[PDB]
């Protein structure tokens, strides 16, 4: 059984050319890389080469218009970089970022592809720019491209067209690009776990509350699990696993099982206020090796505490490749408003998984 890993160091010249501290930072990846090595976990990998993502692989779910102004940005000057970033939602741009999301998003694919080719049971990608905020028409959150959900529709291109993927996206913000994207797919099931809090965490829509369950067919195939009122850790996100998570998860039935795996729910996260730890993390993954008969890849989100990220990203490989996994802390008593929210996320769904009720 071979977990495979890819990285690639030209992710990290999209950089913040106004504010250079920006914690989107290209050691992100490089720190995380370094983690591996350090802990020997990279030698145990079979190393996947990055890719250029094509323009008719991003067309997969985005639109000619955006992925035209996005590809124009690489010629742009700074004044055209400043003001182009400015008309999106939280977004910086240099003129190597295009190139890094097309870097990013290829990495995944070469990575399903070795997966569902049999060449790898698993793999991480550890990728910048991140995804899950980028819509089909325009960026947002530090995402040009939606690589996980590009990553989806890659892997249905290459077996077939229904094939059934879950992406559970434990990164601390809601993935509002991925959830419009599958909206009406019921190929796709979505799971978001994320830090909510009414509508006032970033990125600040009512869409991430727990009865968008999806529009059309797609309709039970959207499980949003908001955190409101609570540093949430550890036992609240083994609860959502154990009454949501798994449950929805083994009924679907995937075939292949990507993570949106931000590491900003980590304890030590500037941005993210909760207390999941590297152990955590672990079991998170352990428990998501039981679906798609180990069919997992790892897609590096958000998360900005280097040492955090590096830690916890390296913990998930430490599971794909076999590891045992690490003793828990003590879970404390489940948090209240916790429960409502997985209580609220039950009722939204009885309705379309059986195994919830
Ligand atoms: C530069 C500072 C720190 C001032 C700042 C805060 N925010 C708010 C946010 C926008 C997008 C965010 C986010 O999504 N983080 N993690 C992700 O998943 C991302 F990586 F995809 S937090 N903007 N700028
Ligand atoms: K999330
Ligand atoms: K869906
Ligand atoms: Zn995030």
């Amino acid at each position: 059984p071979i977990t495979g890993l890819v990285y690639d160091q030209r992710m990290m010249l999209h950089h913040n050319m106004w504010d250079s501290h920006h914690p989107e930072l290209p050691q992100r990846i490089s720190r995380i890389f370094s983690r591996h090595e350090e802990l020997r976990l990279l030698s145990r990998c079979h190393r996947i080469p990055a890719r250029l993502a094509t323009e008719e692989e991003l067309a997969l779910c985005h639109s000619s218009k955006h992925i035209s102004i996005i590809k124009s940005s690489e010629h742009m000057k700074p004044r055209d970089l400043n003001r182009l970033g400015d008309e999106y939602n939280s977004i910086f741009i240099s003129n190597e970022s295009y190139t890094c999301a097309l870097l990013a998003a290829g990495s995944c694919f070469n990575s399903a592809q070795a997966i569902l080719t049999g060449q790898v049971r698993n793999a991480v990608a550890i990728v910048r720019p991140p995804g899950h905020h980028a819509e089909k028409d325009t960026a947002c959150g530090f995402c040009f491209f939606n690589t996980a959900a590009l990553t989806a529709r890659y892997a249905q291109s290459i077996t077939r067209e229904s094939l059934r993927v879950l992406i559970v996206d434990w990164d601390v913000h809601h993935g509002n690009g991925t959830q419009h994207i599958f909206e009406e797919d019921d190929s796709v099931l979505y799971i978001s776990l994320h830090r909510y809090e009414d509508g006032a965490f970033f990125p600040n829509s009512e869409d991430a509350n727990y009865d968008k369950v999806g529009l059309g067919k797609g309709r039970g195939y959207n499980v949003n699990i908001p955190w409101n009122g609570g540093k949430m850790g550890d036992p609240e996100y083994m609860a959502a696993f154990h009454h949501l998570v798994m449950p929805i998860a083994r009924e679907f039935a995937p075939e292949l099982v990507l993570v949106s795996a931000g590491f900003d729910a980590a304890r030590g996260d500037p941005l993210g206020g909760f207390q999941v730890t590297p152990e955590g993390y672990a079991h998170l993954t352990h428990q998501l090796m039981s679906l798609a008969a180990g069919r997992v890849l790892i897609i590096l989100e958000g998360g900005y505490n280097l040492t955090s990220i590096s830690e916890s990203m390296s913990m998930c490989t430490s599971m794909l490749l076999g590891d045992s996994p690490p003793s828990l802390d003590h879970l404390t008593p489940l948090k209240t408003s916790a429960t409502v929210s997985i209580n609220n996320v039950l009722r939204a769904h009885a309705p379309f998984w059986s195994s919830l009720r």
